[PDB]
């Protein structure tokens, strides 16, 4: 699939057809139109039709869709919508607990699957799931695993438990060679100072971006994701001293060996001019 | 077994039978009579006889018993005592390292087993152990595990190791469908401010209660475990706004989706009047 | 192998053979002569010859060698140097990802193996790796792991991930019964206060020592590893109060049972006179 970084994946429910155009103008790397836990049961059918009309009327629009899982009766109608419009470039599979769930949603949709880890069962099967055919990258339901594991969302201890799940998304991402994963949603819409901290914590940990819920969150996320002038100046000074060809040296009073030089070069290239 | 919350399980050694009544009058949700690591080798036979006599003289009493593990020569005598008195409603199995150890303790006692995860070996086999037939809930031997892993008890690094072990107790609890687990003992008897912090950290992470070692600890634990006026006031207001049935709303500047609504309803009902 | 503690293992590259003697006079418990990530490709053959010349010229010297992994063309020549000189008392195997690589390095060198956990693949196979025949102890490549997992070395988040890696080295050490492992390198050569903190965090967590990269790091590490007067005074008083033979008692306002007594006795003996 696409092995590129998604810095922002903005959720917008299909009950809000007028806010899907707003989502795409946010500047979000991806927009997720939702048909599942933001859409009330009675509106799922009408919400699916709202999305179909949006894709039809907007052929150049390319979106991701969080479908309902196989336990739901609308599953197949959700998969058919993902398969039949070119604007659907992938789907979020919620409540994923098996590689077989990934393969069925992938084959029936013909589109790449972003498995969402939202439960204890998901974590335990995550080897299978990340390695399953059709997987592009992983994302995580932070508020969902707090329910499933009985966490007091927002607390020190809760973030420590979530740190273990994040570790598994990050570990399995490398083992299965997936594209960079996206950390969960920061629900305090207007708290940009808290949002900035959750974004920098995620990047420092190896995540590529964040699942967003508001367009106001897009610029804070993308701005916090770019390397600082310092980090780029460090990477430059580290790359400059490894041109000589020395095996090991010191840059900021810190030893620099091959792996550190490799970190500076990947920073210099992933974000700016390489070489 | 019982899928109810045990907020506190108060240890009292079987060498001090005049303290068993005091333990029960504490209000601890469970009292554990100890035959293992608080009874010196030389007093274990007499201590068992103290416990046998207390059970006979106190038919309405219901206690949990921590026996010696199968390596011990008194193992079989401990099991018979747990099997032969109705007042014994379960047994703590220390140093558990295999599902076969749980099964032998459950079949021979005919009572529910509380495994204590006290060793690296226990953790590695915790899948087997938590799924063994007879398991009611897991509990955490924090001081045995510091011994086993050469930890400096009380330190930042040690608690970080203990956090990974706690996660496996919490993960397997959900995977095996067990009753809520108990975090380890807080040994600073009179330091209630530290006890309160350890109790709120454990609850926030998904534990149901604490192993305790003094009756003076019980009220701090049950008082720290009840939802605050604010948390209940929060749950009421998120439940209030999701009554109509809308998919996603905002409560405290924070997004409220189905999983958050589910947390507030479980709080309002798990502790208080539901509906 | 040796089930003793290595407090410090001082890296020195085989390109600077004049520094190998300095490494030995450092007092480091072990010296590592490097043929991998500090020796540039173009210098590896000559560096191999530098190490051979040092070993022949210094029959009494006892060193560890960090060889190139099996993917490297010099792999077999490196193992041959380890096998043919008595001064080579073990080898560091970098980029370890399978038990079979351990067995090939062990059998071909005939010397004990220190696997370095430097990658996600390594972590996932760490059960196999630690249990393989030939392993003496595990060590941790913190800077390789930051590259492999895209970590911002030095940040709060990266340290949390590395804690998950560290946990698995420590768990697998206990499960496979290996000698005590060594935490990764602290690269800020002159920041002794930061080094001292990295050393104490590692010890509190169960490491026996640290991989080091400069001889000035050796004395800070060895002084920070020794128990403080306070810690020894604590163990003495808990050991003194448990001499009578009581099962449970109070020492510093803290309950003391069998597991706590064992920590106090192990502290007094592992560092000082036992009994
Ligand atoms: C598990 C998860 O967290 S994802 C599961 C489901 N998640 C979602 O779909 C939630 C996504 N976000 C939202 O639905 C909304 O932000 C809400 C309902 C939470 C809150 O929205 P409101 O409080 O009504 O919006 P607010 O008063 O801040 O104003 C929002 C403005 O941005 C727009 N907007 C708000 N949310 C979105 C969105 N997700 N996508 C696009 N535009 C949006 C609105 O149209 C409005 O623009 P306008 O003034 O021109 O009409
Ligand atoms: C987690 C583990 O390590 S498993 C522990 C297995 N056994 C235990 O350690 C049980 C818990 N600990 C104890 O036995 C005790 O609390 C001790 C030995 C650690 C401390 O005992 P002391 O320091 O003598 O207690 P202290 O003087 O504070 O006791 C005050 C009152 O509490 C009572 N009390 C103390 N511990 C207990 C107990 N476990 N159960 C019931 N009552 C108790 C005393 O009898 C006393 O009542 P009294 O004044 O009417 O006589
Ligand atoms: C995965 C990895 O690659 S982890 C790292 C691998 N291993 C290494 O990094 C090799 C070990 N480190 C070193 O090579 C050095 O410490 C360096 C290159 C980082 C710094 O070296 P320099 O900046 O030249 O040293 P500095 O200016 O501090 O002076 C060093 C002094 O101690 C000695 N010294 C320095 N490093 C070492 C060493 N590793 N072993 C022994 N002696 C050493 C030097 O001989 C010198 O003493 P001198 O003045 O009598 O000649």
């Amino acid at each position: 699939m696409n092995r590129q970084i998604v810095r922002s994946a903005l959720f917008v429910p299909a009950t809000r057809p007028e806010r899907i155009p707003k989502a795409l103008a946010s500047g979000a790397d991806r927009v997720i139109v939702d048909l599942e836990d933001a859409v009330e049961e009675g509106l799922k059918v009408e919400a699916r039709a709202n999305l179909r009309r949006f894709l039809v009327d907007t052929p150049e629009a390319r979106v991701l869709v969080r479908i309902n899982a196989a336990e739901h009766p609308g599953h197949a109608d959700d998969l058919a919508l993902c398969r039949d419009h070119a604007g659907v470039i992938g789907l979020l599979l919620p409540k994923v607990e098996s590689a077989a769930q990934v393969r069925h949603a992938a084959v029936a949709s013909g589109k790449p699957v972003w498995p969402i880890v939202e439960s204890a069962r998901g974590l335990a099967a995550l080897g299978e799931i990340a390695a399953a055919a059709g997987v592009e990258r992983l994302s995580f339901g932070s508020l969902d695993l707090a329910l499933d594991l009985d966490l007091n969302s927002g607390s020190n201890a809760a973030e420590q438990i979530l740190g273990h799940a994040r570790y598994a998304l990050l570990l399995q991402t490398r083992l299965a060679g997936l594209a960079p994963p996206l950390d969960g949603v920061y629900p305090a819409i207007q708290n940009r100072a808290g949002l900035v901290e959750a974004v920098r914590f995620a990047r420092d940990m190896g995540f590529g971006g964040l699942l967003c819920i508001h367009p106001s969150q897009v610029e804070p996320i993308h701005q916090t994701l770019m390397p600082s002038p310092a980090e780029l100046e460090w990477a430059r000074r580290v790359a400059e001293a490894g041109a000589s060809g020395a095996g090991v040296f010191v840059v900021d009073g810190e030893m620099v060996d091959a792996p550190v030089l490799g970190r500076a070069r990947r920073l210099l290239e992933r974000a700016g001019e390489g070489g």
